[PDB]
């Protein structure tokens, strides 16, 4: 799954094949 630990989503985000954040830049 989204390996980007910089992501702070909750059970619901489709961060499976559409990540768009960097290391210290999460704007989901
Ligand atoms: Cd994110
Ligand atoms: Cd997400
Ligand atoms: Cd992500």
């Amino acid at each position: 799954i989204c390996t980007n630990a910089a992501c702070k989503c909750a059970n619901g985000c489709k961060c499976g094949s559409g990540c768009s954040c960097t290391e210290g830049n999460c704007a989901c």
